[PDB]
């Protein structure tokens, strides 16, 4: 990649590089879990501890995706930085969500989603580029400057 | 990104944003569940609608990654606009399955497969161009002017 | 796509679509058990032998997206060959895990955790040209 592109996208790494970290160590949170006991053969049913990580891990994976899709598409439609930032702070609520899904009873985190308003924003972003491009393809030319 | 290139993907981003949308959809008829499902918590087991629709959604959470990944490299590699509609065929067989699941309980419709030649041709698109490239790659640049004596 | 750029990438490409398949072909001994014996909703304890499949596959499936995020930015923001190999490594790693975790009657290979030193790896190479690029920025 060239120096020069590999600067509209740096951040989005960054943030990329960084979900993917955070994202093993859910995966490693619910390791601990299948290791506490019977885990042998890493059954998926432990009850507690286990069930609500797994649950809890087994719930970021499937938002993942569509997380990251938002997060380069609205970086790169338009903007860059702020979604490079506002990706940085889905990183933290998936934490806390996470986090708050850890147990002690109590309807812990009890929510399937959670970033939401900020895939929202993303997604906004990126239907922003998308629709702004179109002008830029239609009058964006045009333009006829008929300096016969 | 330079006006140009945004528009050899503008398809492929449309359709991406849709099928983030729909996936959206997914993960809020899962919302209800748990929700109608009064207790607290939230459990990979629960009632029967509920058991219904997780797994509904928690099957289209495995295919999306495999799908995107053809949607793309179809759409790079070998024409963006037929690889852009085979997505878009895509997201609407998704929410045929998505929605046979578990509303009527009948003795067609299950499975883990869902679009299956969707993926298939979009897979081919992108093997391809894959393909066609090692001609241009080779044989691109190769013409005999060069026994001109 | 310019023929140029293809270039740099064929690889990542080429491996991209190679998980792609394998991951059909998970999803397809996962097709097998569930059809054979009952389940309109695949969520609770299954026959063994459907149990440990959908568990080895839905293993897998929560590594791909992590994984792949890695082969690209890695094989992106650091040359090509390398993170398209190690990516191709993690195909058979991969292999081998939802492999043995299938038989019958054998100790399983659990650990969700498969191929840590594969992305581990893959990381640092987009760790790296994520830096070396921040010299190049400032030192050129
Ligand atoms: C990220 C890294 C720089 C490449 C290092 C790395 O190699 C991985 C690590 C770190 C650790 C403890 C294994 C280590 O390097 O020693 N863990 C555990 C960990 C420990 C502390 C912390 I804070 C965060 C994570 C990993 C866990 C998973 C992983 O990929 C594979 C993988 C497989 C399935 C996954 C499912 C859901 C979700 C993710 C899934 N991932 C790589 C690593
Ligand atoms: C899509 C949007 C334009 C960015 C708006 C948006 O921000 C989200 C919406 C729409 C919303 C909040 C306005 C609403 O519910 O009314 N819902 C609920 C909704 C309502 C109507 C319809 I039709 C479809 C979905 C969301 C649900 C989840 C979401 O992210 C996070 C997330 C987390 C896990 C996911 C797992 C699988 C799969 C996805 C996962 N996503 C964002 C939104
Ligand atoms: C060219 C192609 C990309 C392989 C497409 C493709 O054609 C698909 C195939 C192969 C096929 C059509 C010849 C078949 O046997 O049915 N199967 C079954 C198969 C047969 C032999 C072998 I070895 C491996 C898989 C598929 C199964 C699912 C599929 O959708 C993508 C998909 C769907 C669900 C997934 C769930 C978890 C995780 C990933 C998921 N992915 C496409 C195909």
């Amino acid at each position: 990649m060239d120096q020069e592109t590999v600067g509209n996208v740096v951040l989005l790494a960054i943030v990329t590089l960084i979900s993917v970290v955070q994202n093993g160590f859910f995966a490693h949170k619910v390791e601990h879990e299948s290791r506490t006991q019977n885990g042998r053969s890493f059954q998926r049913t432990g009850t507690l501890a286990f069930e609500r990580v797994y649950t809890a891990n087994q719930n970021c994976v499937d938002a993942y995706p569509t997380f990251l899709a938002v997060l380069w598409s609205a970086g790169l439609l338009c903007s860059q930085v702020p979604a490079a930032f506002a990706g940085l702070m889905y990183l933290f609520v998936r934490q806390k969500y996470f986090v708050g899904y850890l147990g002690e009873r109590t309807q812990s985190t009890p929510g399937y989603i959670f970033g939401k308003r900020i895939i929202l924003f993303l997604f906004l972003m990126s239907v922003a580029g998308i629709f702004n491009y179109y002008l830029i393809f239609f009058f964006g030319s045009d333009f006829e400057n008929y300096i016969a």
